[PDB]
């Protein structure tokens, strides 16, 4: 009845919260999974929230780069974070803002999806340079992995949240 995504999580809640810097592709992430209508919610002053949500499944998406943080902080499943990677003047920008989400303490046991986006530009970085330049091989007891991604043709997302559904099942 749904999308391919609307299946790939099984009938299991599931609470995905995905960040990351302006113009990552989180919108248009959001738009591929089909899933039904993006919503913007404000739920406190200069603070716009993108929602997602199809009977189990919920993303919840804002930018990077409050109070209100922890209520959602306390319950996310999987984080999900987007780097443009063909932005390499912003990249320490991107890495800051990851580590900043892996250092709350309230996030200590979400799965990590890294989408290493616009994977399709020509001087787009190489996932295993981008890998390196977040700082991913030095995190410990944090399971995670980077996707290359191409959100505006949809390439890579599937795999992605494949990848977060297994790691997530037993959830
Ligand atoms: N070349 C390329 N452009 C992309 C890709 N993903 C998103 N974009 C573009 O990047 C811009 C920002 O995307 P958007 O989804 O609004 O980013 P957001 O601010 O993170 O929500 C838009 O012009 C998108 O079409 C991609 O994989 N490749
Ligand atoms: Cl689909």
């Amino acid at each position: 009845r749904g999308s391919l995504f609307s299946r790939i999580f099984g009938k299991k809640q599931m609470r995905i919260l995905m960040v990351g810097l302006d113009a990552a592709g989180k919108t248009t992430i959001l738009y591929k999974l089909k899933l039904g209508e993006i919503v913007t919610t404000i739920p406190t002053i200069g603070f716009n929230v993108e929602t997602v949500e199809y009977k189990n499944i919920c993303f919840t998406v804002w930018d990077v780069g409050r109070p209100l943080w922890r209520h959602y902080f306390q319950n996310t499943q999987g984080l999900i974070f987007v780097v443009d990677s063909n932005d390499r003047e912003r990249v320490q920008e991107s890495a800051d803002e990851l580590q900043k989400m892996l250092q709350e303490d309230e996030l200590r046991d979400a799965v990590l999806l890294v989408f290493a986006n616009k994977q399709d530009m020509p001087n787009a970085m190489p996932v295993s340079e981008l890998t390196d330049k977040l700082g991913l091989q030095h995190l410990r007891s944090r399971t995670w992995y980077v996707q290359a991604t191409c959100a505006t043709q949809g390439t890579g997302l599937y795999d992605g949240l494949d990848w977060l559904s297994h790691e997530l099942s037993k959830r």
